[PDB]
């Protein structure tokens, strides 16, 4: 009855009210954030541990020895010197984002070491693995290959704070998914793999996602669909696509800092601190001076005279006498000013919005297109719908291997029945519930 | 501590577990439904008493006298009765639905009995009053006046649940909100009183609302709108308009079934049960025979082949062999058969949206445009969002009567401080949130 959680803050919380609420276990906690990790040991009770899991990789193989699991929340690239540290020892681990290349060579030593390492939990990467394989794991009880495969899925605020330019505010830095637009997207299509051009070309890419009426949705494919065939199995479907989901009219105005040259990683531009106005002035090629002329030079750059884009910078201040932020990068500088203007205040709400559909065929000849949505809203005094669908899959996963309910061994996803099975169920309890339907073609 | 609750389900579930959470009260409630106020009684401790209020008036009066307050959740058309027993004893009232022209003439009654009778309180009216009367009388403190009061409002399902050909779900019977379409609606705008013309007209009249993009929104106008003038105290206004919220496409699916013949009060049309095939041949004017001849006829008569209007008709089971519900008109069989197709699930989430918007004319001369948003949705495992902001109001209005904190007595609406003030104050701990924003405008 002993964990410890690396990394904390927001995703933690929901990890920590989870495995507390029984009272027989005892929660340590590992960090880096020195002011983070005092506020969090307010709210729960745990072992407040301050510690650079590079630096002090010594401190770290005395610390996990001690424990029964080790939560790892932090960056994804960090996960082979807690796996390092997790097989010398005899002890186990859970992860909450992708397993990368560098783990998946450690398979070898972590089955000699007897132990369970559970990957790929959380909402994208984690839910899409268990709806998915629960899907395909009915289909092939009766016999059934899948066809196609297409989920989209997004992370957005609740309709009602979606007044803004972008329709979206950040919950943590958004310098990847602004990067995303930059990267391509490959997918598999009626036996004709696709690849999508990334940067200025890539709003040619965005779809209208009118699966619920009611809700103004866009859809665009994700960096690589092709690989889930390996991963669930389904080589001979002819469609493989996964993509994100936004409100109508956030890649049009990401499409508008694309144009005027703001998403690139290129250095910040004697004795004044630089504004905003002045950095789009260097961009655009003028003299820092004169608010109603950098607008004349922006809305000639932003294409022939696209007025919604000159609006949406107009709005975020980019055009203003605000300071740009202290950074290494335009790219950063940015995220850390949208970060500023769009953030959740304290009563705003999220949504978490997830959608798949399958073609199902059946040894009959028949098809079936069955479609599953998720739908979740955070709680006014309570967790994030994001906090939730990130946070529940790893604590669930967790209890589960500290019960001793799941019985395999070594380096894993959530795919098994085993797995996916239990934690589907008791989410439905946390508030987070998927339907189904589907119809059959002949 | 002891209060009479004329009417069950729905509207009291909320109303009886805010009371009953001190203890200190003698829930009594009062039903012509025998199997509904039994399954009420299973959840909330009360006091069944099953009767009819016009029938078994004398009874009422004995019943009455022994309360202490009568929260009346009935038809608006019975408050006479329930107030001709209220003025007689010594005892308050409060009401969910509007006050009639019919029970304003007891006011002269009510005041000389020394009572205090309160209308019009729950969602819409009641929030409407409050939300309003908040922003006048913040605009009155500061000398200023009402130049424009726009304000829409809907209850419609969250937004996951809205594919379907109406994009709605019903709550109670459809008879009121279909012949809506048949009435007008007037308002004022601009100095200007504008009259728009129902039934098969109304749907020129419906306009696009955006001020939640990610929300897909349709807007068209109440059945008067310029009685506000008197009630609010804002006759200087030059605009006022009022309006209900649904999302795109229910307008155009209900003026299918204008073009139909089905939104009437004439009778139904003989050994064999009526199917709703059978009655659309009836109203195309065919024989009764051949499913793909009908469609034929129907697609023929929703204008110049409105395929959209002919796939909602075929959707709900209109064309089908399907028996129409036993009913006094066309109008009334629709409306059972739209209750048995369209209703909300035990895990559906409803949503309650609300916007005003105030144009405020300072004694500077600048004008504030002011606005409210209220967003409420339905509780999983508790209350929908349409039974809170209904329920609750009334509710609330009740308690502080009994605590005796309205001071104020006779006949009135929740229009002063001294209740709606308490009450907006409450609702934000029960989850019902309103946030404000206002710009000037030289
Ligand atoms: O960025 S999202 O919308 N969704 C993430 C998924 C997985 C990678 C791309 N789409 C988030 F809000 F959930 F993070
Ligand atoms: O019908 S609604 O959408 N709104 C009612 C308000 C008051 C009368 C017309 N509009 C309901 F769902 F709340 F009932």
């Amino acid at each position: 009855r002993k964990v410890l959680v690396l990394g904390s803050g927001y995703i933690s919380e929901p990890v920590l009210e989870y495995l507390s609420r029984d009272g027989n276990i005892e929660i340590t906690v590992g960090s880096d954030m020195k002011n983070q990790i005092e506020q969090l040991g307010k709210k729960y009770n745990i072992n407040p541990v301050s510690m650079d899991i590079c630096k002090q990789e010594e401190k770290l193989g005395f610390l996990v020895a001690k424990q029964d699991l080790v939560i790892s929340l932090l960056p994804y690239v960090l996960h082979p010197l807690v796996a390092k540290a997790c097989i010398t020892n005899k002890v186990n681990m859970v992860t909450a984002s992708y397993i990368t290349p560098a783990l998946k060579e450690l398979e070898k030593s972590v089955e000699d070491a007897g132990i369970t390492i559970i990957g790929e939990l959380g909402l994208d990467p984690g839910l899409d693995h268990m709806l998915a394989m629960e899907s395909i794991d009915k289909a092939k009880e009766v016999g059934a290959t899948i066809e196609s495969y297409i989920s989209y899925c997004g992370g957005l605020p609740a309709p009602e704070h979606s007044n803004n330019p972008l329709r979206y505010k950040f919950s943590w830095s958004p310098v990847g998914v602004l990067m995303n637009v930059m990267q391509s997207a490959t997918y598999l299509l009626d036996g004709k793999v696709v690849n999508v051009a990334g940067g200025i070309s890539f709003l040619d890419a965005v779809t209208s996602m009118d699966f619920f009426p009611g809700l103004n949705l866009e859809g665009y494919p994700n960096r690589d669909s092709t690989k889930y065939a390996e991963i669930y199995g389904i080589s001979s479907a002819h469609t493989l696509l996964r993509g994100t989901l936004r409100y109508k009219g956030y890649m049009k105005a990401l499409n508008g800092f694309v144009k005027l040259g703001l998403i690139n990683r290129e250095a910040l531009p004697e004795a004044n601190p630089l504004t905003w106005k002045q950095l789009l002035c260097d961009l655009v090629g003028i003299s820092p001076s004169s608010e109603h002329d950098v607008l004349k030079e922006a809305v000639l750059k932003k294409l022939g005279g696209d007025n919604t884009q000159l609006e949406a910078a107009e709005w975020l201040g980019l055009l203003g006498d605000e300071q740009v932020p202290q950074a290494e990068s335009i790219l950063d500088a940015l995220s850390k000013h949208l970060v500023m203007k769009l953030s959740y205040g304290p009563e705003e709400k999220d949504m978490i919005v997830m959608r798949d559909s399958f073609g199902i065929r059946h040894p009959s000849g028949h098809l079936e297109h069955k479609t599953i949505d998720l739908v979740a809203y955070g709680d006014i005094n309570g967790f994030s719908a994001m906090a939730k669908t990130v946070g529940l899959p790893t604590a669930m996963a967790a209890k589960m291997l500290l019960d001793g309910e799941i019985g395999a061994k070594g380096l894993m996803g959530p795919f098994s029945k085993e797995i996916y099975g239990p934690i589907l169920e008791r989410i439905k309890a946390e508030g987070i519930i998927y339907t189904t339907q589907s119809t059959i073609k002949p």
